[PDB]
């Protein structure tokens, strides 16, 4: 039976609480890229580069209902993810 | 409710059918290393950089039973994932 193997970036992750989106970096790195779209309509609501930075986070509480797409860059690898504001 | 939010490259894939493990890049990056160790032991099972390259396919038919981890490492990301060979 086939299986797909799930791959996630060890340093990178990410989580939501009370619509404050919070990405960590594990090691610092010199440059990340953050941009959160709305799925929906493709706004992009924040785009940012980071520099040594542990902790970001975004307060979507504003923002449109529904759901959003985080990108987080890394020399050359395009991280993503999903998640919904509610 | 807190939520964790997973986070995946978009350009990378893996999978692994009848113990052949294949990883797919879907943007032929200048250099990546693909690393694979024994989850139990620690053996270093399979280990090289490539170069232009979209599929790799490693024949796990003769190893160890048991978990193994991938180690997929770009620029500075580190990608992993863990599978099963049965």
């Amino acid at each position: 039976n086939p299986m797909g193997i799930p791959i996630q970036p060890t340093y990178e992750k990410c989580a939501i609480l009370s619509n404050i989106l919070n990405v960590s970096f594990g090691r610092a790195k010199d440059y990340a890229i953050i941009t959160v779209t709305n799925k929906a309509t493709g706004e992009i609501v924040h785009s940012k580069t980071y520099h040594n930075t542990s902790i970001v986070m975004i307060d979507m509480s504003s923002c449109e209902k529904g759901e959003y797409t985080i990108h987080i860059i890394l020399n050359d690898c395009l991280l993503e993810g999903t998640f919904t504001v509610q």
